[PDB]
Protein backbone atom coordinates (compact mmCIF):
# COMPACT_ATOMS: atom_id res chain seq x y z
CA UNK A 1 0.00 0.00 0.00
CA UNK A 2 0.72 3.28 -0.06
CA UNK A 3 -0.64 3.97 2.82
CA UNK A 4 1.51 1.36 4.46
CA UNK A 5 4.31 3.54 3.18
CA UNK A 6 3.25 6.95 4.66
CA UNK A 7 5.91 7.13 6.61
CA UNK A 8 8.55 5.54 4.14
CA UNK A 9 11.85 7.21 2.70
CA UNK A 10 10.70 6.10 -0.88
CA UNK A 11 7.77 4.85 -2.42
CA UNK A 12 8.44 1.63 -4.01
CA UNK A 13 5.08 0.19 -6.69
CA UNK A 14 3.59 -1.36 -9.67
CA UNK A 15 1.49 1.66 -11.28
CA UNK A 16 -0.20 -0.49 -14.66
CA UNK A 17 3.17 -1.13 -16.55
CA UNK A 18 5.15 0.07 -14.81
CA UNK A 19 7.67 -0.39 -11.91
CA UNK A 20 8.10 2.65 -9.86
CA UNK A 21 10.18 4.74 -7.28
CA UNK A 22 9.68 8.01 -6.15
CA UNK A 23 12.09 8.85 -3.22
CA UNK A 24 9.26 10.54 -0.79
CA UNK A 25 12.17 12.55 1.88
CA UNK A 26 11.97 16.03 0.04
CA UNK A 27 12.71 17.39 4.21
CA UNK A 28 16.12 15.90 3.77
CA UNK A 29 16.14 16.85 -0.07
CA UNK A 30 15.59 12.97 -0.45
CA UNK A 31 19.17 11.93 0.24
CA UNK A 32 19.69 8.52 0.57
CA UNK A 33 20.46 6.32 3.53
CA UNK A 34 21.60 2.40 3.38
CA UNK A 35 17.85 1.64 3.69
CA UNK A 36 16.73 3.00 0.50
CA UNK A 37 19.37 2.18 -1.14
CA UNK A 38 18.61 -1.50 -0.02
CA UNK A 39 15.45 -1.22 -0.73
CA UNK A 40 15.44 -0.19 -4.39
CA UNK A 41 17.83 -2.64 -5.28
CA UNK A 42 15.38 -5.21 -3.72
CA UNK A 43 12.82 -3.36 -5.89
CA UNK A 44 14.70 -3.46 -8.83
CA UNK A 45 16.14 -6.93 -8.71
CA UNK A 46 12.50 -8.35 -8.43
CA UNK A 47 11.05 -6.80 -11.48
CA UNK A 48 13.72 -8.06 -13.45
CA UNK A 49 11.70 -11.22 -13.32
CA UNK A 50 8.08 -9.75 -13.13
CA UNK A 51 6.65 -9.70 -16.35
CA UNK A 52 4.26 -7.15 -15.65
CA UNK A 53 6.76 -4.90 -15.19
CA UNK A 54 7.63 -3.63 -18.78
CA UNK A 55 9.50 -0.31 -17.81
CA UNK A 56 10.89 1.54 -14.74
CA UNK A 57 10.46 5.16 -13.65
CA UNK A 58 12.08 6.74 -11.07
CA UNK A 59 11.13 10.26 -9.85
CA UNK A 60 10.83 12.37 -6.48
CA UNK A 61 9.25 14.55 -4.47
CA UNK A 62 9.55 18.08 -3.84
CA UNK A 63 10.76 21.23 -6.21
CA UNK A 64 13.81 21.30 -4.51
CA UNK A 65 15.69 18.30 -5.53
CA UNK A 66 15.42 15.28 -7.09
CA UNK A 67 18.30 13.81 -4.57
CA UNK A 68 21.03 15.89 -3.31
CA UNK A 69 23.29 13.13 -2.03
CA UNK A 70 24.42 10.57 0.17
CA UNK A 71 22.71 11.30 4.00
CA UNK A 72 26.46 11.34 4.70
CA UNK A 73 26.31 12.09 8.73
CA UNK A 74 25.28 8.40 9.50
CA UNK A 75 29.35 7.99 8.02
CA UNK A 76 30.99 10.64 9.97
CA UNK A 77 30.36 9.30 13.74
CA UNK A 78 30.83 5.36 12.63
CA UNK A 79 33.90 6.31 11.29
CA UNK A 80 36.15 9.07 13.56
CA UNK A 81 35.66 5.95 15.85
CA UNK A 82 37.40 3.99 13.97
CA UNK A 83 34.50 1.72 12.71
CA UNK A 84 35.53 2.20 8.90
CA UNK A 85 33.25 -1.08 7.92
CA UNK A 86 29.98 0.81 7.79
CA UNK A 87 31.18 3.06 5.19
CA UNK A 88 32.45 -0.04 3.06
CA UNK A 89 29.46 -1.89 3.60
CA UNK A 90 27.21 0.97 2.57
CA UNK A 91 29.18 1.59 -0.29
CA UNK A 92 29.54 -2.05 -1.66
CA UNK A 93 25.58 -2.02 -1.78
CA UNK A 94 25.25 1.60 -3.26
CA UNK A 95 27.76 0.65 -5.88
CA UNK A 96 25.93 -2.65 -7.25
CA UNK A 97 22.24 -0.81 -7.38
CA UNK A 98 24.15 1.70 -9.27
CA UNK A 99 25.02 -1.22 -11.70
CA UNK A 100 22.02 -2.78 -11.71
CA UNK A 101 20.33 -0.15 -12.85
CA UNK A 102 22.99 0.92 -15.06
CA UNK A 103 22.76 -2.46 -17.15
CA UNK A 104 18.86 -3.28 -16.33
CA UNK A 105 17.60 -5.46 -18.74
CA UNK A 106 13.93 -3.17 -19.34
CA UNK A 107 13.84 0.66 -20.07
CA UNK A 108 14.53 3.18 -16.79
CA UNK A 109 12.97 6.37 -17.50
CA UNK A 110 14.64 8.55 -14.81
CA UNK A 111 13.15 12.44 -14.17
CA UNK A 112 15.30 14.76 -12.06
CA UNK A 113 14.33 18.01 -11.09
CA UNK A 114 16.21 21.28 -9.13
CA UNK A 115 19.37 19.43 -7.17
CA UNK A 116 21.05 15.96 -8.48
CA UNK A 117 24.37 15.76 -6.86
CA UNK A 118 26.45 12.97 -5.52
CA UNK A 119 24.09 9.70 -4.79
CA UNK A 120 21.76 11.92 -6.35
CA UNK A 121 23.59 11.29 -9.86
CA UNK A 122 23.99 7.44 -9.06
CA UNK A 123 20.33 6.67 -9.05
CA UNK A 124 19.72 8.72 -11.80
CA UNK A 125 22.26 9.16 -14.13
CA UNK A 126 22.69 5.79 -14.98
CA UNK A 127 19.44 5.16 -16.43
CA UNK A 128 18.63 4.23 -19.83
CA UNK A 129 16.35 7.65 -20.23
CA UNK A 130 17.23 10.59 -18.27
CA UNK A 131 14.96 13.36 -18.29
CA UNK A 132 16.05 16.88 -17.20
CA UNK A 133 13.90 20.43 -16.70
CA UNK A 134 13.96 23.93 -16.02
CA UNK A 135 15.07 23.50 -12.19
CA UNK A 136 17.73 21.04 -12.76
CA UNK A 137 21.51 21.30 -11.34
CA UNK A 138 23.22 18.35 -11.54
CA UNK A 139 27.07 18.79 -9.76
CA UNK A 140 29.81 16.58 -8.25
CA UNK A 141 30.80 17.99 -5.10
CA UNK A 142 32.90 15.39 -3.87
CA UNK A 143 36.42 16.36 -3.66
CA UNK A 144 34.91 19.75 -1.80
CA UNK A 145 34.77 16.93 1.32
CA UNK A 146 37.75 14.87 0.58
CA UNK A 147 36.05 12.11 -1.56
CA UNK A 148 36.25 11.22 -5.62
CA UNK A 149 33.12 11.48 -7.34
CA UNK A 150 31.87 8.21 -6.49
CA UNK A 151 28.52 6.02 -7.51
CA UNK A 152 29.30 5.44 -11.14
CA UNK A 153 30.20 9.16 -11.04
CA UNK A 154 33.48 9.24 -12.51
CA UNK A 155 32.05 6.69 -15.71
CA UNK A 156 30.02 9.53 -16.34
CA UNK A 157 32.25 12.06 -15.98
CA UNK A 158 35.37 10.01 -18.41
CA UNK A 159 32.47 10.01 -20.90
CA UNK A 160 32.19 13.72 -21.27
CA UNK A 161 33.65 15.69 -24.49
CA UNK A 162 37.23 16.73 -24.23
CA UNK A 163 37.96 17.43 -20.53
CA UNK A 164 34.94 18.47 -19.34
CA UNK A 165 34.98 15.57 -16.81
CA UNK A 166 38.33 17.06 -15.39
CA UNK A 167 36.93 20.33 -14.87
CA UNK A 168 33.17 19.26 -12.90
CA UNK A 169 35.00 16.16 -11.26
CA UNK A 170 37.97 18.37 -10.12
CA UNK A 171 35.36 21.62 -9.22
CA UNK A 172 32.61 20.85 -8.67
CA UNK A 173 30.55 22.92 -11.02
CA UNK A 174 27.30 23.34 -12.02
CA UNK A 175 25.28 21.77 -15.34
CA UNK A 176 21.80 23.42 -16.04
CA UNK A 177 19.74 20.74 -18.15
CA UNK A 178 21.36 22.12 -22.07
CA UNK A 179 24.60 21.15 -20.08
CA UNK A 180 23.92 17.79 -18.23
CA UNK A 181 22.55 16.42 -22.08
CA UNK A 182 25.84 17.34 -23.64
CA UNK A 183 28.03 16.66 -21.40
CA UNK A 184 26.05 13.09 -21.25
CA UNK A 185 24.75 13.26 -17.70
CA UNK A 186 21.32 13.04 -19.32
CA UNK A 187 19.43 12.72 -22.51
CA UNK A 188 16.55 15.14 -22.58
CA UNK A 189 14.64 18.00 -21.93
CA UNK A 190 11.33 18.14 -21.19
CA UNK A 191 9.24 20.74 -19.43
CA UNK A 192 8.28 19.86 -15.83
CA UNK A 193 4.56 21.12 -16.33
CA UNK A 194 4.60 18.07 -18.40
CA UNK A 195 6.08 15.31 -16.31
CA UNK A 196 2.66 14.01 -14.40
CA UNK A 197 1.46 13.96 -17.70
CA UNK A 198 4.51 11.68 -19.48
CA UNK A 199 4.70 9.33 -16.42
CA UNK A 200 0.98 8.37 -16.47
CA UNK A 201 1.94 7.96 -20.29
CA UNK A 202 4.82 6.16 -19.41
CA UNK A 203 2.89 3.97 -16.78
CA UNK A 204 0.33 2.91 -19.54
CA UNK A 205 3.61 1.27 -21.13
CA UNK A 206 4.00 4.32 -24.03
CA UNK A 207 8.09 4.31 -23.92
CA UNK A 208 7.81 7.28 -26.42
CA UNK A 209 9.29 10.63 -25.24
CA UNK A 210 8.63 14.10 -26.51
CA UNK A 211 11.05 16.10 -27.93
CA UNK A 212 12.05 19.65 -27.11
CA UNK A 213 15.30 21.33 -27.74
CA UNK A 214 16.93 22.07 -24.27
CA UNK A 215 17.93 26.03 -22.92
CA UNK A 216 21.02 26.39 -24.23
CA UNK A 217 23.86 25.97 -21.44
CA UNK A 218 28.01 27.64 -21.29
CA UNK A 219 29.70 24.18 -22.32
CA UNK A 220 29.18 24.22 -25.97
CA UNK A 221 31.34 27.84 -25.68
CA UNK A 222 34.02 26.90 -22.74
CA UNK A 223 34.76 23.58 -24.30
CA UNK A 224 37.77 24.74 -26.42
CA UNK A 225 39.56 26.77 -23.13
CA UNK A 226 37.97 23.93 -20.95
CA UNK A 227 40.27 21.69 -23.16
CA UNK A 228 43.55 23.77 -22.60
CA UNK A 229 43.15 24.19 -19.19
CA UNK A 230 42.20 21.04 -18.20
CA UNK A 231 45.40 19.14 -19.77
CA UNK A 232 47.76 17.34 -18.30
CA UNK A 233 48.42 16.42 -14.69
CA UNK A 234 47.63 18.63 -11.21
CA UNK A 235 51.24 19.94 -11.01
CA UNK A 236 50.52 21.95 -14.40
CA UNK A 237 46.92 22.72 -13.99
CA UNK A 238 47.29 25.35 -10.97
CA UNK A 239 49.85 27.16 -12.77
CA UNK A 240 47.92 27.56 -16.03
CA UNK A 241 44.99 28.30 -14.18
CA UNK A 242 46.78 31.36 -12.46
CA UNK A 243 47.37 32.66 -15.45
CA UNK A 244 44.40 33.14 -16.99
CA UNK A 245 42.54 35.99 -16.29
CA UNK A 246 38.84 34.56 -16.93
CA UNK A 247 35.63 33.43 -14.80
CA UNK A 248 36.19 29.99 -15.76
CA UNK A 249 40.05 29.75 -14.48
CA UNK A 250 39.40 31.93 -11.62
CA UNK A 251 36.07 29.58 -10.79
CA UNK A 252 38.45 26.98 -11.10
CA UNK A 253 41.23 27.68 -9.62
CA UNK A 254 39.13 28.95 -6.11
CA UNK A 255 37.94 25.25 -5.97
CA UNK A 256 41.10 23.80 -6.31
CA UNK A 257 42.56 25.72 -3.78
CA UNK A 258 40.00 24.38 -1.13
CA UNK A 259 39.59 20.93 -1.85
CA UNK A 260 41.15 17.91 -0.95
CA UNK A 261 44.26 17.65 -2.89
CA UNK A 262 44.55 13.94 -2.35
CA UNK A 263 41.00 13.87 -3.70
CA UNK A 264 41.71 15.92 -6.57
CA UNK A 265 44.35 13.67 -7.62
CA UNK A 266 42.99 10.01 -7.53
CA UNK A 267 39.83 11.82 -9.30
CA UNK A 268 42.11 12.83 -12.07
CA UNK A 269 44.21 9.45 -11.60
CA UNK A 270 40.76 7.68 -11.90
CA UNK A 271 39.54 9.96 -15.29
CA UNK A 272 42.96 8.40 -17.12
CA UNK A 273 42.44 5.00 -15.95
CA UNK A 274 38.97 5.14 -17.32
CA UNK A 275 39.00 6.91 -20.70
CA UNK A 276 36.14 7.09 -22.47
CA UNK A 277 35.25 3.19 -23.25
CA UNK A 278 35.62 1.59 -20.19
CA UNK A 279 32.25 0.66 -18.82
CA UNK A 280 30.49 1.23 -15.42
CA UNK A 281 31.85 -1.86 -13.31
CA UNK A 282 35.59 -0.67 -14.07
CA UNK A 283 34.57 2.64 -12.63
CA UNK A 284 32.86 1.45 -9.51
CA UNK A 285 35.44 -0.94 -8.78
CA UNK A 286 38.15 1.73 -8.99
CA UNK A 287 35.82 4.27 -6.86
CA UNK A 288 35.95 1.70 -4.50
CA UNK A 289 39.08 1.52 -3.93
CA UNK A 290 39.44 5.01 -3.08
CA UNK A 291 36.73 4.94 -0.90
CA UNK A 292 36.94 1.65 0.37
CA UNK A 293 40.59 3.75 1.72
CA UNK A 294 39.41 7.15 2.29
CA UNK A 295 37.96 7.12 6.27
CA UNK A 296 41.65 5.60 7.28
CA UNK A 297 43.60 6.92 4.31
CA UNK A 298 42.62 10.23 2.92
CA UNK A 299 40.25 13.37 4.19
CA UNK A 300 36.81 11.78 4.19
CA UNK A 301 36.36 12.24 7.81
CA UNK A 302 38.24 15.67 8.23
CA UNK A 303 35.53 17.06 4.94
CA UNK A 304 32.53 15.66 6.78
CA UNK A 305 33.30 17.57 9.71
CA UNK A 306 34.12 21.17 8.20
CA UNK A 307 31.23 21.29 5.86
CA UNK A 308 28.54 18.86 7.81
CA UNK A 309 29.35 18.17 11.17
CA UNK A 310 31.25 21.61 12.54
CA UNK A 311 30.32 23.67 9.46
CA UNK A 312 33.38 26.13 10.02
CA UNK A 313 34.23 25.76 5.75
CA UNK A 314 37.81 24.90 7.04
CA UNK A 315 38.77 21.66 6.76
CA UNK A 316 42.66 20.88 7.56
CA UNK A 317 43.53 18.29 4.60
CA UNK A 318 46.45 15.59 4.93
CA UNK A 319 48.42 18.31 2.17
CA UNK A 320 48.62 21.81 1.53
CA UNK A 321 48.22 22.12 -2.21
CA UNK A 322 47.79 19.68 -4.87
CA UNK A 323 51.02 19.92 -6.48
CA UNK A 324 52.05 18.49 -3.14
CA UNK A 325 50.35 15.33 -3.84
CA UNK A 326 53.10 12.08 -4.37
CA UNK A 327 52.31 9.70 -7.15
CA UNK A 328 53.18 6.84 -4.87
CA UNK A 329 50.42 8.33 -2.83
CA UNK A 330 47.58 7.82 -5.35
CA UNK A 331 48.59 4.61 -6.43
CA UNK A 332 48.27 2.76 -3.01
CA UNK A 333 45.31 4.83 -2.54
CA UNK A 334 44.02 3.34 -6.29
CA UNK A 335 45.50 0.12 -5.70
CA UNK A 336 43.40 -3.49 -5.80
CA UNK A 337 41.52 -4.28 -2.29
CA UNK A 338 42.70 -8.03 -3.04
CA UNK A 339 40.23 -10.07 -1.02
CA UNK A 340 38.28 -7.11 -0.53
CA UNK A 341 37.78 -6.06 -4.05
CA UNK A 342 34.08 -4.75 -5.33
CA UNK A 343 31.88 -7.42 -6.90
CA UNK A 344 29.02 -8.17 -8.57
Amino acid sequence: NLYFQSMSDVLIRKVRRAGRITLSRPAALNALTCAMVQEIDAALRGWIGDPEVELVVIDAEGPRAFCAGGDIAELHGRGVAGDHAFGQDFWRVEYRMNDRIAAFPKPIVSLMQGFTMGGGVGLGCHARHRIVGETSQISMPECAIGLVPDVGGTHLLARAPGRIGVWLGLTGARMGPGDAIFAGFADRFVPEADWPDLIAALEGGDLALPDHAAPEGRLPVLQDEIDRLFAGTLAEIPARLEATDTPLAAEALKALRRSSPLALAATLEILQRLGPSAGIREALDLEYRFTYRAQGQADFLEGIRAAIIDKDRSPRWRHGDPEAVRPEEVASLLAPLGPQALTF
